């Protein structure tokens, strides 16, 4: 392909960040859990279960070093997060429960920015 335009690098960003910034009714930031994983030898019971991790901070990394091609393959990666989280977490439970709102919240982001 072609080099990230820096517009798009700029997009990926202020899309991320409003997911990172986002808060609720009670004023609390969501993403705070999902931002960095534990480490394999803190948490394996997560990696035996969930095939492809990602945090906040590989996503970032990637925004970086210009591994997303398309802001569709940013998607990918955000909903990736937020499928793991609802996969390893129990439904109705709070981090499960928050993964479905970043999952909105960047889909407003997109479509705003975008
Ligand atoms: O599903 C997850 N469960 C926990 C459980 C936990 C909570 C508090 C302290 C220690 C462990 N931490 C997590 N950090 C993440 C980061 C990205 C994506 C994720 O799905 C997760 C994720
Ligand atoms: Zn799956």
């Amino acid at each position: 392909l072609s080099p990230n335009p820096p517009k798009l690098t700029k997009q990926m960003n202020a899309i991320i960040d409003t997911v990172i910034n986002y808060k609720d009714s009670s004023g609390r930031q969501l993403s705070e859990v999902f931002i960095q994983l534990p480490s394999r030898k803190e948490l394996p019971e997560y990696y035996e279960l969930i095939r492809k991790p990602v945090d906040f901070k590989k996503i970032k990394e990637r925004i970086r070093n210009h591994k997303y091609r398309s802001l569709g393959d940013l998607e990918k990666d955000v909903m990736l997060l937020c499928h793991n989280a609802q996969t390893f977490n129990l439904e109705g439970s709070q981090i499960y429960e928050d993964s479905i709102v970043l999952q909105s919240v960047f889909k407003s982001a997109r479509q705003k920015i975008a």
